[PDB]
DNA sequence: TGACAGCACTGAATGTCAAAACAAAACCTTCACTCGCAACTATAATGGGAGCTGTCACGGATGCA
């Protein structure tokens, strides 16, 4: 029913770092392969299969631009099966080498896909200002 | 009744033959200069000890004489 889906994306979004998943690990969840996957194409509007390992790449993607590491740190650790099938897909996402994607420092959304939510999705709000040149005084360290 | 389990097949999306380029310094030319050899200079000059080391002590030694 609907609240299946909803409760198999908060394991999802927690299990999509842990268990090596394709749909037959995805199976255990109260039905067959087919018939959970045909469970989520109505009740969501995404096709389950490709988007999660898109999503784990848009989960990799702000890991490939945000986070501190190499191509080889993060060519299989979002679960994948190889770096240039992970660089493949990556050009039909976001049109882009993986090195030029970290060479430019500005950061555009193009192919990172969102997490969803099948219940009530809690909106942030908006309001475009233009800011000032402030003195301060503070310390810095890193991670 | 509607779930509920499994099949039919597209195909986008993999797993392989190739290069495509980029910094990697790595080994390597370079090419001007800094950094080193070597020789000469023509009034006249001509013999150390460089400070040192001072009585221990019985004992065996070899060779001189």
């Amino acid at each position: 029913q609907a609240g299946i889906i909803r409760d198999l994306l908060i394991w999802l979004e927690g299990h999509l770092d842990q268990p090596l998943s394709l749909d037959n690990v995805a199976a255990k969840a109260g039905y067959s392969k087919w018939h959970l996957q045909r469970m989520f194409k109505d009740v969501t509007g995404h096709a389950i299969g490709a988007y999660i390992r898109a999503r784990r790449l848009s989960k990799s993607a702000v890991a490939l631009r945000l986070t501190a590491r190499p191509i080889l740190d993060i060519a299989l650790q979002y679960r994948f099966d190889s770096q240039q099938t992970f660089t493949r897909a990556f050009k039909k996402q976001f049109a882009q080498t993986p090195a030029l994607y970290r060479r430019s420092p500005e950061w555009s959304a193009f192919g990172i896909r969102p997490p969803l939510r099948l219940g009530e999705f809690t909106m942030p709000e908006h309001k475009f200002v233009t800011l000032e040149d402030t003195p301060l005084i503070g310390v810095t360290q890193s991670y």
